[PDB]
């Protein structure tokens, strides 16, 4: 299960929201038919994107893309063309066409929880 929560946070915060007032975590996403049902469901907000559970991690050279309910990655829906080299280490879905962008994890969003 899933849902919409429409204040905005920073990814850390909204992290920290999914486990406390839901249970949950800010979701994972596996397969295009969940990322469609999500990306209808936000799909009226007036904000550009909500903030899932994706982080980028690691130091240096090598690192990795994670889930933050630990689940594998083994999807994605990135958007073609988006600031991506230092565009942030958390990730996004856009409320337009469901895409996946980078967002500086800083920034303030509403955000999706699974339950």
């Amino acid at each position: 299960r899933y849902l919409l929560v429409r204040s905005l946070q920073t990814f850390s915060q909204a992290w920290f929201t999914c486990r406390r007032c839901y249970r949950g975590n800010l979701v994972s996403i596996h397969n295009f038919n969940i990322n469609y049902r999500i990306q209808c469901s936000v799909s009226a907000l007036n904000q550009g994107q909500v903030w899932i559970g994706g982080r980028i991690t690691g130091s240096g050279r090598c690192r990795r893309f994670q889930w933050v309910d630990g689940s594998r990655w083994n999807f994605a829906y990135w958007a073609a063309h988006q600031p991506w080299s230092r565009g942030g280490h958390c990730v996004a879905l856009c409320t337009r066409g469901g895409y996946w962008r980078r967002a500086h994890c800083l920034r303030r969003l509403p955000f999706i929880c699974s339950y």
